[PDB]
């Protein structure tokens, strides 16, 4: 188990149509960062490296993820000092 990294979580596993529960807004527990996603990777599938609060993070993204999608992260954002909270990744295709 690695709680001090980051998961295969980027699609948001709901098993509705399409959710992410984001949370801890107004008060910056949340974050926001894009990852940049290439075309071929965003529809196959593929692993992606993203520059977040802790540091580099290894991101696989699912195969149809498009500009804008917010890959949720749920109690990986801001710390427990400044108040836990999640992390989203908005999908750049490059």
């Amino acid at each position: 188990m690695k709680d001090g990294a980051v998961m295969v979580m980027s699609y948001g596993n709901s098993e509705e149509d399409g959710s992410g529960g984001s949370g801890g807004s107004g008060g910056s527990q949340d974050l926001y960062a894009t990852l940049d996603v290439p075309a071929p990777i965003a529809v196959v599938g593929g692993k992606v490296r993203a520059m977040t609060l802790e540091g580099p993070v290894e991101v696989a993204v699912p195969p149809r993820t498009q500009a804008g999608r917010k890959l949720r992260l749920k109690g990986k954002g801001f710390p427990g000092p400044a108040g836990r909270g999640d992390l989203y990744l908005e999908v750049r295709i490059t």
